[PDB]
């Protein structure tokens, strides 16, 4: 079926020393056979992180990139450069980019198409705000965000979707496992209509937003929740407890 | 005296191999002792670049960073992390960030203050568009851009200013040495009124915008032009000719 996937988004955090400690912990940890773990450090530490990983279940991703591989884009990251240093994924559409950096739905779509065509997988983030949720707009919002991508991207084989309610990011206010499950089940049926039944059944749809070592186990029996995108807890020992939460 | 300064802004260009070739060419180049050369690769290559330098004249800079050192800012660079890997500068306010990425004058000011307080130097970019030049607004624009920074930043000891007319960036259409000289002198005079005579006398003011190995030598006798911020030519062997242009 679907291989359980745990992404660690370090965000703007880390030093050479602290990232070494996170990666050695993973190298020495009990990790199941059938799990995919992707750690996403700042771009400054991508090469170094790859160089430290020894565990086959662990790969490295970037936190953002531009929609061209080269050119006059001072300060951007490139998917070709991410690939050059051995990383395998990029996070696109994170709420912090859509909000604070005003990245619109088409910008995210164009970046996703570009990354996939360069042979780099995408952790595609979607999610609604608190106001949007209270007004009944959750599914309309995430379907709008996905539709923009689907106009440009016809094959999600090297995509993982992360559903992260904005109001749950960093706040300690996570969605309930039942509410997450219901939203993920709706997203998957929507995508079956766009990508086909097989692709929908293969696609990992992650929960993120205050996922931690204590609540991850509460999602264990939610069939349409295929893993997590973990922010703050990815810096901490309990990241390993999340990885093992389906034991 | 003001030490001649040559910055190389690689923009969104490079690979581990092609950056190694750039740095090794600098390492073995015949260059004067009293020059300051700062190469600015993509964030993905900062640590690697620092590790390869074997030339006292050469240090490394980043192309952009955020106004905080850590936190929930997916996809940003941090001045603390740039410093951690051995880099000494950050480019702030590049036209490609101000224009395409809508980085406002206040955002640049706040980043510049932050970087300097973390012990990282700043290559501060300013410049007018074609329409602004035609309208008679060149000095009004660069004084507005500088004034925003000066509200937050009271000491330019670890600053280098890069004057880059936007219409000259990447186009082949450089300012003339006479015109650059007159603008640089006007900027220095303005800044003496704000920062004092000592500071204005010590500040490097660079020209950028289609600075290349043929035209750099034509600026050799312009007293207020202290060096160059080089984009496209920083990827090429002629970068060394620019460093040697005052021989």
């Amino acid at each position: 079926a679907r291989t359980f996937f745990v992404g660690g988004n370090f965000k703007l955090n880390g030093s050479k020393q602290s990232i070494k400690e996170i990666v050695e912990r993973l190298n020495t940890a009990s990790i199941p056979e059938n799990v995919e773990v992707v750690i996403c450090p700042p771009a400054t530490y991508l090469d170094y992180s790859v160089s430290l990983v020894k565990k086959p279940q662990v790969t490295v991703g970037a936190q953002n990139a531009y929609l061209k591989a080269s050119g006059a884009f001072t300060g951007e990251n490139s998917v070709d450069q991410i690939k050059d240093v051995g990383a395998k994924y990029v996070i696109l559409g994170h709420s912090e980019r859509r909000s604070y950096f005003h990245e619109d739905d088409k910008f995210i779509a164009d970046k996703t198409k570009f990354a996939l065509g360069q042979g780099v997988g995408v952790i595609l983030c979607i999610g609604e705000t608190l106001e949007e949720k209270k007004a009944g707009k959750t599914l309309d919002v995430v379907e709008r965000q996905l539709n923009a991508v689907l106009e440009e991207v016809k094959d999600f084989t090297n995509v993982v979707v992360a559903y992260e309610p904005v109001w749950a990011i960093g706040t300690g206010l996570a969605a309930t496992p039942e509410d997450a499950q219901d939203i993920h089940a709706s997203i998957r049926k929507f995508l079956a209509s766009k990508l086909g039944d097989k692709a929908a059944s293969e696609l990992r749809i992650l929960y993120g937003g205050s996922a931690n070592g204590s609540n991850a186990v509460t999602f264990k029996d939610k069939a349409d929740v295929d893993g997590f995108l973990v922010g703050g807890a990815s810096l901490k020992p309990e990241f390993v407890d999340i990885i093992n939460s389906r034991n």
